[PDB]
DNA sequence: TAGACCTGGA
DNA sequence: TCCAGGTCTA
């Protein structure tokens, strides 16, 4: 899940939990809880608080309670669902927040990579993991100027730059490869070798891609679905991600898949330079 | 940067 | 065995 997916999850989840009061918190896999470290302290402090809001920061879900904020990262497979406490639990459900109305927020995560941090509302943003987080791609905080200032200060791939949450927030493997394709830039090329026109083109593409992905409800390429188990529709507008060995939608040239920044990387050998 | 941190699907 | 919408590390 990246900005689009998390944003979609956030939108479909909020109305289902807003106003509900946490009566209990069950943890079936303690490692997911990062702060406080003690899974029992994490549970105990949630008890009694009401969900007042659900915000997003980068790829993080920020559950706003009474005095605390629950910072949740779905990582690769984290998923939330709201269901009746009387129904059996689905597999890989590691954390369940029981509400006083008998319903419950269930956190499923097959790979168990997700993380949860609870801090007093005020502390949340100045503490990790939200502390060291780049600006929102859909806000004036993210400008070609910002991307430029970071590109010139590094010799690493423009892909590694974009995948860096400190540079810009919310971009993952799918949207980085897609934005770079749409900007006509090879992902493996040095970030500092990007010209002012390219950087202003990339920025424009990134912002455009993220926005469209948000409208289409995110990209369902493997296991992603919004809170209602509904798949997104942006995967049908993907140019390169996961299309290796398939003709490029623009030029017909077979899409390539290599490894860049340690990640599977897709691109058109002809349309990107 | 090759692995962790985990687990299921091709 | 190879791979994965995330992210740190030796
Ligand atoms: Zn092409």
């Amino acid at each position: 899940p990246q900005l689009p997916e998390v944003e979609t999850i956030r939108r479909t989840l909020l109305p289902l939990i807003v106003g509900k009061t946490i009566e209990d918190v069950r943890i079936f896999w303690p490692n997911i809880i990062r702060h406080p470290r003690d899974s029992e302290a994490f549970a105990a402090r949630m008890i009694g608080q009401t969900v007042r809001g659900l915000e997003r920061r980068g790829k993080f879900l920020k559950f706003l309670l009474d005095r605390d904020a629950l910072i949740s990262h779905l990582r690769m497979e984290g998923r939330y669902a709201v269901a009746s406490a009387l129904e059996p639990l689905e597999p890989h459900t590691h954390v369940v927040f029981c509400f006083t109305d008998g319903s419950e927020l269930r956190y499923r995560d097959v790979r168990k990579f997700g993380t949860m941090h609870v801090y007093a509302k005020e502390e949340a943003d100045r503490r990790p993991p939200l502390a060291e987080l780049g600006p929102e791609p859909l806000s004036p905080a993210f400008s070609p100027a910002v991307l430029a200032e970071r590109a010139v200060k590094t010799k690493r791939s423009v892909k590694a730059l974009l995948l860096d949450c400190t540079v810009v927030a919310g971009f993952g493997n799918i949207y980085v490869d897609e934005s770079l394709f749409r900007a006509g830039i090879l992902p493996g090329r040095p970030a500092a070798s990007l010209s002012s026109k390219e950087i202003e083109r990339l920025h424009e593409e990134m912002v455009a891609t993220i926005g469209e992905a948000v409208m289409k409800g995110g990209s369902t390429v493997r296991t992603y679905v919004n809170t209602q188990g509904e798949a997104g529709t942006f995967q049908h507008h993907l140019y390169v991600y996961g299309r290796q060995g398939n003709p490029c939608k623009r030029c017909g040239t077979p899409i390539e898949k290599t490894v860049v920044a340690g990640r599977g990387t897709h691109y058109c050998p002809r349309c990107q330079r």
